[PDB]
């Protein structure tokens, strides 16, 4: 059942309206079924250049009940110190797999909820889909 092997692959694209923090980074982790991926730290502008693929191995079987429960897909935002090499959560994004289908689709623009930076209307620009492992 080779075939039957998949990838939920997320896209984390570019990030809008954050503020500009001359001497932090930002880093994204995503955790899926107790698995926990991380993006690398890129520069905390206003408009953070994420552009990483995040990779879940998954049967197809698997996928289906995970679909129909709701089993979401956690993404963390952390501002980074690289100097002290201190984190602090800056809000999150949850996704599921409603949407993902085994083509590639438009990304959508998400929202950080519990954002710390309260005046700014963060958000980042999400595609999520299935390739054949």
């Amino acid at each position: 059942s080779k075939s039957d092997q998949l990838l939920i692959v997320v896209s984390i694209l570019e990030g809008r309206h954050f503020p500009k923090r001359p001497k932090h980074m930002l880093v994204v982790e995503a955790k899926f079924d107790g698995e926990q991926l991380a993006t690398d730290p890129v520069d905390h502008t206003d408009q953070p250049e994420f552009a990483t693929e995040l990779a879940w191995e998954i049967d197809r079987k698997a996928l289906h009940q995970h679909r129909l429960q709701r089993t979401p897909i956690k993404l963390q935002c952390f501002a980074l110190d690289p100097v002290t090499s201190a984190k602090e959560t800056i809000g999150y994004i949850v996704l599921d797999l409603r949407t993902a289908q085994e083509t590639k689709q438009a990304p959508k623009w998400y929202q950080l909820l519990s954002n710390k930076y309260t005046k700014f209307k963060s958000e980042i620009q999400i595609s999520i889909a299935l390739e054949t492992d």
